[PDB]
């Protein structure tokens, strides 16, 4: 067997990815998703009650589905990547990254010794199909992406040098927390917010590195993709259910 | 502590019940739907993955909200009829009665000893909240409502037969069984299908039954709910999710 | 590995072995409850929310302690009753039994072909310790036990006939189950109910099998053990832990 | 989304198909035996700890691999068929089939009405992606295969009648049932049992039927498989972790 | 839906709470202890064997009783209390706080931005509901109870310090852990230890802060109720249910 | 009861113990491990999908067997010590061991105060037996092991250091971590590795500490044990399963 293709990765070169957040978190409800048509869906271990075998089961049920599967730890946290490595997510959302020296941490918790710090276990692990991907340890590193968030004041004065780091795929913009940290907590739509989101994403691309963001309000979404924003999520599963199920009990009150 | 009153069963002489599928097999999916406003939710042990356990898990998610929680089994056993009044389902809908006979057991399976033949494990069961409610042995039959499925052409054949059984609280229509049965399968909004479906109500509601029925059609189940239907479910928690997701990704193909 | 030894089974002919019902149906409380020392725990799959999985989990705590499982049954379902005997239940009791065709039938349901009707699938069973146990399917009858459960009027109307059943190790009498049958539901403390339970005992230990029962009352416990009754239950663990927490609340109020 | 093309069911009729029995119970053990290349997996719902949730998680890691899944439920029981369909298994393994009138009705089991029994409940279904197979109620039938175990002297008893029922796409010989049945439990070697076996074969090809069997013997399976069986079975997940962990010891004692 | 009242935080300064550990870690346990009446449930994060997604059953069990829910989890984590404030504990109960530096970390950990550090991502939380409580990320800090534990030298060496720190609600010690780091482990009951405890109850409340404990020694927990001590867990249900079990055998032994 | 023995613990100065890796993370596959005869069995709570939860539930199967229970934590995390020390783990191998100052901590990770660091929760914890074991918190510190990884060049930079610190019982060598570290990922088998391996074991071994190796090349093993390694692990389940079914399958392709 050759090493998982990760086609998110390449995408981020060649066209915009539409994106899905799922917090079902749930094996089941994950492969309800999987079925949409999705380009990406983000498997959310840091606001939805995941743990690594939550976040399993959910890979496996998206694996027979062309959606390409992205998670979000809780946390930068070394031995939490390498947990999420092993069970297979290859394209990992890291939030709340604040410096380049945190930025580069997170390059190497994804890559192999000697060159990163990624443990090696490849013999017990889903990412190398127990070995029946003979040659993982050569080519793991090369379909693992990374993505950061910048999300907070401290990110926002550590932009530059951020996208300075080689290895760091991809920055993404968190509006909750980048509005709170602004002091617009429960309001990015402010105008105030909105012109440094929109600043920020033309960085990011001038600095060769894909933009990406979460907006469910489709005019936003829209407009983030008029800028040329490589990986948009338009929506979250918890959100949909919910609103769908009021919206149709209004009909009958 | 008094028995959790079934205001499910009161309602059924009061007022039009609203009423939502629960097919997503799961406490937290069960929470959100829980936190809508339906007047019932139907936790689907037929054409859910469910089993005991996850529909208790489910009952303890609901139970925190005033939505109340009805029970579908896989089929008319008694001995799971048992298992679920003792995690303490106090509304069931059994699916696919077509006599008489089979009606008049279902009565007898949701009923203690002597008069009936539900097994007696009060000490062990949260319906008796582990005898936290003192006197449940008494006043566990009360709350207990049965409703039957009539969705086959054996079930129309003994409708009238049905409709006499004393216990039997409310006769409820399935579309999909019943249309297929008719060779309509996939067709039920066929007028040969729908006539059947409004003269089966009539004769419901005209023998002193609550009539019920599921559609996700709106002019249907406003049709429904136009001719006195006293429990009518509007839609279902996987179709909301799938379609909502569907309409989403349309906007961006 | 020879087979486990069923020293419940054995110890029906040597001694009065003391037992707890284990209803919180889970492999950490049934684990605590092995550590405390009685002869037998009852894995309850009819009053508590329990499947094979969730009885298979308690089985592997308990097996670490010198207390015996014994194992209830939804009802006496042959395919279920197969289920149970391979993930390594060694003894059974099926509740509410009423013939003696119906016990027969029990007895075949725990014994394999030719004399028996037990499905044969050693290979893949806890009960041959996936064939570590090299001689299971010649060693395998003789190590289970089977209870039947005589609570309801036709039990009693049978209780000769099923004495004389082979294969039947042991009958145990429920008294919520024949109070309620007998129209003392609620109140198995009743002369009527009381003296009926004693003539029962009698004629069980009469015909050679061992008796069984359930109370939580200490005073009908030492009086069933007076009268040579070879395995009772005296309490319930869900029914302990609630009392413990209330008693110990009232302290405080 | 077209229906799921049942390969197994085609390849019934144009090539000899190896199995590997699935009895470790889990989603992520599925998974690794899904990345071997058997032809086709055999998910126990007969003699490992399975059950509804437990098989749709497998079914799930599965999906995403070549082999094609085959559930076998613990009996021929209407309702957990209809469940087992629904979760999207699409090739069943009946165990104890003894009559054409039993045969009949798991034909009838598998497909919807009016034709058969199968409760209709697609909307909820991984069966029809939640509707995201459009035409599933038209095209689910054709992608449903049945295969039934003789394994019993009543089996064998019935053998041309069994071979004569429309919608048996396959017979499955069980040898430890059928041995034990014959009195050589434990002894399915033997040459008595054997020449059954042989002629069974021969006589479930001869009526057009597919012919399958398990044996982990090389040499009995390479001879079934010489004879022309359609769909043979060549080990269990269980049995090989087992051995390959006891022969490793032996190496270090 | 206005955001759920945090009566156990109102409750700290009008009376005293009574209070039970749970560590029996599952949503059933956990409903059998919501049954009972106490003013607040400790759900044990540190020394029982939870994860969010247990501790997240357990809330939704407890969640339709008035019993309060406190949270302990495994250390003063950010991104843990992040996790555990989102699936709606709303009091939070830190082991081993040894300065002010920490304490008003906690606090931070506790608040969203820009005045805390609580990650923003209410849309997928039960904490609001999934934005069923519309004004969440206005409302949230106020329902927010923020308890530590001082249980060390060190942080009885910081308690003035401890005690200055706004948004500290109580300080609860640990007698356990203290009673260890005084060196006299298993012994809290030396009078060189409950000297140090009275003192620090006294200097607590003296600072305007709610004291707690736990005692299972009722008369030690009611000299800590004489002295004025806000919140005092006065059992815990592993002890309750392995002690009541032991106390029953003996009476048979 | 008394303190579970810790025979690992004892062993490593008496013999030389037979290992398996267990990261099927599961109950049911640790329980198929337990039966084979391992002195050992490696619990993977780094390099299998496994948690506190799931580690408990291996814990529990594997008790009722002779062989020793080694768990490895994700990390030398101190509140993750904690929790594993409390389900009962009594030998834990720490990974990416790198300093006498973390192997110190690590040290006193695993001991209570006042000398350690080890959280006091007795009362709860399956390691004293919630108290069944009545002097726990005076005989729990005997009975735990500490083993530490060196697996890196830092490691391999402080081993003299290391190899002095009071406590750490084991220095297991990490072979597929170190071959990375020191530019030969995927080929531990070349003689620069081979040789820096055997070093280590001498130096271990001269400093009074038993050495460790996971290695499932047989003549590599062998070749460890003829140097005297007191614990060696010959191999993995994930391993194993999947090379057995592969090599059944090549039988018949
Ligand atoms: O601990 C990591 C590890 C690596 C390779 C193996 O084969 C087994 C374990
Ligand atoms: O088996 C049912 C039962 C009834 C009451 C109890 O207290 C215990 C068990
Ligand atoms: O179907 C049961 C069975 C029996 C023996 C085996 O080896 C495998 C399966
Ligand atoms: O009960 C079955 C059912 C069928 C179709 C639906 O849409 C919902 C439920
Ligand atoms: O990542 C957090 C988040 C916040 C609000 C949302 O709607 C979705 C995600
Ligand atoms: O918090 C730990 C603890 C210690 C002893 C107990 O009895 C209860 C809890
Ligand atoms: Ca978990
Ligand atoms: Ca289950
Ligand atoms: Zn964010
Ligand atoms: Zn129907
Ligand atoms: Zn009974
Ligand atoms: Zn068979
Ligand atoms: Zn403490
Ligand atoms: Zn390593």
């Amino acid at each position: 067997m050759v090493n998982t293709v990760n086609y998110f990765k390449q995408k981020l070169k060649t066209e915009q990815q539409i994106g899905m957040w799922v917090g079902l978190a749930d094996g089941y409800c994950a492969e309800i998703a999987a079925n949409v048509g999705y380009d990406w869906l983000l498997i959310d271990g840091e606001h939805a009650p995941n743990d690594v075998r939550s976040i399993l089961a959910q890979l496996q049920s998206i694996a027979a589905y062309p959606s390409q599967a992205v998670v979000r730890p809780v946390s930068g946290d070394v031995p939490l990547i390498k947990q999420l490595l092993d069970i297979g997510a290859q394209t990992l959302l890291i939030p709340m990254v604040e410096s380049a020296e945190q930025a580069e941490l997170m390059v190497k918790a994804t890559r192999y010794p000697p060159e990163g710090i990624r443990g090696v276990g490849a013999a017990l692990a889903r990412a190398s199909r127990w070995n029946n991907i003979s040659d993982y340890l050569q080519t793991a590193d090369e379909q693992i992406c990374l993505l950061v968030q910048v999300e907070s004041k401290k990110g926002l004065d550590n932009l530059d040098e951020i996208l300075n780091v080689d290895g760091v795929d991809g920055i993404f913009i968190g509006p909750a927390d980048l509005s709170a940290a602004l002091g617009y907590r429960g309001n990015p739509g402010h105008e105030f917010v909105q012109n440094i989101i929109v600043q920020t994403i033309q960085k990011i691309r001038a600095a060769g590195k894909a933009a990406g963001i979460l907006s469910a309000d489709e005019k936003l979404a829209k407009q983030y993709l008029e800028l040329g924003t490589e990986f948009v999520a338009v929506g979250v599963d918890t959100s949909l259910l919910m609103k769908s199920m009021k919206q149709l009990l209004s009909k009958f009150k």
